[PDB]
């Protein structure tokens, strides 16, 4: 494993080496706006499998392909609408995700054997460069291991993947800190089937309303389009309680809860914006743009301390909230305490 730490003047012969390492078919962790991503060669079958390999992926949830060209969207996928591309021009590049028909030349394993095609066009100097250096198209997901937080740090994929990949570019902790937003341009409306770093109000107020997955909802999957949707994802170790409400309900119910699972001989973390004593304690900020930000981060924190069990504060679903809310519910298993 080489740990290349890249500042904002980008010393283009260290992206070399991992351009190197992306066409011999080796791993590449690189961040992005969204987070850090585990970078294969897409066009090559065998270097791909490596990335479900080092993950524990189940084979059939898909990658997303990040290109630095609008040229490259013509290669990877076939019969785009002019609404996609419409879309495409407007936000990338950007968190923004579109899921589209494949072409010939994107193998199966990619998109987990379907028909589809996810693409992105990651807002990212360091991995718009690693992608155009590299001359091939990247397929990655979350660099973390399956199930687990996602990586918003080069430290955080370290710790689930040093010694276990070839390379990993630091660039500093991602900007905006949650997944970016999936939308299927298969049919219209578009249907959203990860809330992420776009929030689904700009997306609205160009095309109109769109039709929400059910699995945004919880609802269980047998195939996914996109990455986020089947099998459990964003969770720590510990178990995880939401609580949902107004503010100041909401504390009052975290100190209720503190008290009652110390008194039953358990640990507990509380990730939120209040104040609390507690075993561990992660202050998310007070901005829904601050707490994603912190969301991963806060949670592997949480994930490296004995804590048994952990207390999140809830967010209003407006912005970023949507995706907040939606990593929160996912990681606890739907265990939600609405106070209201
Ligand atoms: C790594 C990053 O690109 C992630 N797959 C996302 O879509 O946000």
């Amino acid at each position: 494993t080489i740990i290349i730490n890249v500042r904002e003047r980008i010393e283009e012969w260290k992206i070399r080496i991992a351009a190197g390492f992306i066409r011999e078919g080796k791993l590449v962790a690189f961040p992005t706006e969204t987070v850090y991503g585990l970078g294969a060669n897409a066009l090559d079958e065998n270097a791909v499998k490596r990335i479900f390999e080092a993950k524990g992926r189940p084979a059939d949830n898909p990658l997303i392909i990040h290109i630095a060209s609008f040229e490259q969207l013509e290669v990877l996928a076939k019969e785009i609408p002019e609404e996609a591309e419409m879309l495409a021009k407007r936000f990338w590049p950007g968190p923004l995700t579109l899921v589209l028909p494949k072409s010939e030349v994107v193998p199966r394993v990619i998109t987990g054997g379907l028909d589809t095609v996810a693409v992105r066009m990651p807002a990212h100097e360091i991995a718009l460069k690693l992608i155009e250096l590299s001359e091939r198209p990247i397929a990655a997901p979350s660099a973390n291991i399956s199930g687990k937080p996602s990586p918003t740090s080069a430290h955080h994929v370290a710790e689930d993947f040093y010694g276990k990949i070839e390379c990993i570019i630091d660039g500093g902790e991602t900007r905006i800190g949650v997944e970016s937003t999936v939308i299927d341009l298969t049919e219209w409306p578009p249907v959203l089937l990860r809330p992420g770093g776009l929030p689904l109000e700009e997306i609205e107020k160009v095309i109109g309303e769109i039709r929400i997955h059910p699995a945004v909802y919880g609802k269980s999957v047998d195939t996914a389009k996109a990455p986020g949707m089947k099998y459990r994802h964003y969770a720590p170790s510990a178990e995880v309680i939401v609580v949902e409400g107004p503010r100041d309900k909401v504390r009052r119910k975290i100190e209720e809860l503190i008290a009652k699972f110390k008194e039953e001989g358990k640990k507990v973390g509380v990730i939120g914006s209040g104040s609390y004593d507690a075993d561990e304690v992660f202050y998310l900020g007070d901005t829904v743009e601050e707490i994603a930000r912190n969301l991963f981060k806060a949670l592997r924190h949480m994930d490296r301390t004995g804590v048994d069990v952990i207390l999140a504060e809830g967010v209003e679903e407006k912005g970023l909230g949507l995706a907040v809310m939606n990593r929160l519910r996912k990681a606890s298993g739907y265990r939600i305490i609405k106070v209201h």
